């Protein structure tokens, strides 16, 4: 049993729904939020912007000393930061941004992350301004992650499209 509440189930281990991924983690506290971050950790819109924003830029100062170490992540590839005042910790994931023209293969890679992690708050990769498909995302998603992954879709019309045509 988790604090997690009002998700719809999609499969033994996939749960979705209609909710600010900012406030949802303010709410739950969650062991890990998933960040939607690009390969710099430049956290600068979409909602790696948001989750920033919602820790004082204390994400983008952390964030910058990673980098400033450890030189840029790969496409597909993560690694585990802080949390801040949101989550224990943020698992920062760099799904491919079809903006950039980065293969869209990369996407499973992406979710593979999520497995390192029983449980995990996140958005569907590679959604909104990184303009890939979300009703593909969310397929890669149930058919790539084993644990428990609960997701956080901000738009409702979205939601609904995403939970009426899941198969
Ligand atoms: C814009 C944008 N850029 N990116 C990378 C994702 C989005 C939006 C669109 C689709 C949805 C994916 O879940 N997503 C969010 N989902 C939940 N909380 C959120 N807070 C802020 C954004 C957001």
């Amino acid at each position: 049993v988790n604090s997690f509440s009002g998700y719809l189930k999609l499969t033994d281990n996939v749960y979705i729904k209609n909710a600010d991924i900012v406030e949802e983690a303010k709410k739950v506290k969650p062991t890990v939020v998933v960040n939607a971050a690009n390969v710099y950790l430049k956290h600068g819109g979409g909602v790696a912007g948001a989750l920033n924003k919602a820790t004082n830029n204390a994400m983008q100062v952390e964030s910058d000393d990673y980098i400033a170490t450890n030189g840029p992540l790969k496409v597909g590839g993560s690694c585990v930061l802080s949390g801040h005042n949101l989550a224990k910790h943020c698992l920062h994931v760099v799904g491919p941004n079809v903006n950039k023209g980065e293969d869209i293969q990369l996407l499973k890679s992406a979710y593979e992350n999520f497995n390192q992690h029983e449980v995990l708050l996140a958005p569907l990769l590679s959604a909104g301004i990184f303009g890939a498909d979300p009703i593909h995302s969310l397929r890669v998603c149930v058919d790539t992650v084993r644990t428990n992954v609960y997701l956080a879709v901000f738009d409702k019309n979205l939601y609904d499209k995403l939970v009426s045509s899941f198969l």
